[PDB]
Formats: C-alpha cells, structure tokens, sequence
C-alpha cells in the first residue's frame, strides 16, 4: 500500500505548472505573479543558485517537461531542483526528461523535438551539476494523488483505474499516455482520448499536447498551453481552481506540423 504516488496527505494550496521546455523568463514572470519570491543566492550554484519562497505557504507542482526547445534550460533545471530540495515544490516527470535521462545514462537516442538544444545548453555546465541533473530525473515519481485522494497530477494525464498504482505500465502512461490499438488513415497508432472516458473521483491536471487554452474535459484539465511555441506557461491554482498565466515573450520553438486531413 506504500507506493512513493502516494501524498494524500499533501493538502496545499499547489500551483500546478504546465510544460516549461527550458522557458526561464516565462517560469521566473509566473512564478512571481503567484506571489513566489525568488532569490538569486549568493556564490550559489546549479540547485543551490536559486532559492524560492511564499508568504502564504503555497507550493508548485511541476507537470514536468523541463527540457528541450527553449532558450534557458538549465537555469530552468536550476531553480526547479533547488525547489523540490527545499520542499517547496514537486515534479512529475515528463516524456522529455526521461528521454534525456535515457541519453546522459548512455542511450544513443534520437536527438529530435529539441533535445539539441538541452545538450548544447548542458555542456556549458560542470559535470557535478550533469550528475546533479540524472540524480533528479530518476527520482522522479510517475504521478502523485494528493490531498485526500482528490487530486492527481501526471504529464499525459492519469485515467482511473491506474491512479495510485506503481507499476510500470501506469508509468508509461503517465509519461505517453496510451494508444487506442487502432491506426489511422497512414496506418499509425491513434492516442487514445482517455479525458473523454474519465469518471474518476480526482480532479486531474496533467500536460499532454500542448493547446492553446487549457482543455478541461469532465473532471481534468490540461494545462499545456504552450509556452515554448510562442503561446503562454499556464498555472492552475488548487483548490481555488483558478488559472493564472503568462504570455511567451517570443516565439522560441516552431510546433508540431499538422496534417491537412
Ligand atoms: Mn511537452
């Protein structure tokens, strides 16, 4: 019954952040607007560079996707380390990080979707900070069910039957989400929509593909608006259920083509 998803008694408030994608500036303009104060430390450095606070005692839940794309991604792994480590904030995994844990372990993985960039970044870093970082990510947990059972956060969502399970299966999903089995019109696998099938209990904020507004659908929401493709970094205030955002100061990144159908 012990699993490490297991934080229901973590009651907030929580600021939930969507997909930072190495959006510093973004991160720092929202951060701040949420009443977060951020300290640059004196002769600190990697997790120890920064140091967050709020009056109110409020705490950030990072949806993952810290990496890739954008133009300040280890400052972004910078600050939101020192977070978790002073215990201000929790993060979940995205399919990016694990993908550049795979790569630091050794995996000669792709190097696509801005996985470039984060090396170039990094490797202006010492190598103590590069352990620091490979550290982090593989102590990340899949999702969390928190406060009493009434929340779940997960990158690409958490549907019912798998919240609060620890096996591997619902770490994938956390991380893909799922496939339907069937394929389209190319003959390639469907993501299957599993907010449109979702009865749970829990209220899910997760950050699946990104969208232009946040995407609420039966008692989930997805909060990926963005930001690194010029659109905005979007935070959901729990249990005020209020969303706060701000506007990417550029575009940084093209997105996804899309197929004329
Ligand atoms: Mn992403």
């Amino acid at each position: 019954s012990m699993l490490w998803n297991n934080k229901k008694d973590e009651h907030g408030p929580f600021d939930i952040i969507g997909d930072i994608h190495g959006c510093y500036d973004e991160l720092k303009m929202l951060l701040e607007k949420l009443g977060y104060l951020i300290e640059e430390v004196e002769g600190g450095v990697g997790s120890g560079k920064y140091r967050v606070t709020h009056p109110e005692g409020r705490k950030v839940l990072f949806l993952g996707d810290l990496v890739d794309r954008g133009p300040k991604i280890t400052e972004v792994l910078k600050l939101v380390m020192g977070m978790v480590k002073s215990g201000i904030a929790l993060c979940v995994p995205g399919n990016h990080d694990v993908k550049l844990l795979r790569k630091l372990n050794g995996r000669d993985v792709q190097i696509t979707h801005g996985l470039d960039r984060t090396l170039e970044q990094l490797a202006k870093e010492p190598q103590e900070f590069i352990e620091e970082v490979k550290a982090f990510i593989d102590g990340l947990v899949s999702h969390y069910v928190l406060d009493d059972g009434k929340l779940v956060v997960a990158h690409a969502g958490m549907k019912e039957e798998f919240q609060g399970r620890g096996s591997g299966k619902v770490r994938e999903f956390a991380l893909y989400g799922e496939t339907t089995g069937e394929t389209d019109e190319y003959g390639l696998p469907v993501r299957y929509d599993w907010a449109s099938d979702y009865r749970g209990k829990a209220l899910v904020v997760y950050g699946h593909t990104p969208q232009a507004e946040v995407l609420k659908v039966n008692n989930t929401i997805n909060i990926d608006t963005g930001c690194v493709f010029g659109g905005k970094l979007t935070a959901y205030r729990y249990p005020e259920r209020e969303i706060v955002d701000v506007k990417a100061l550029k575009t940084y990144y093209e997105p996804a083509l899309e197929h004329h159908h």
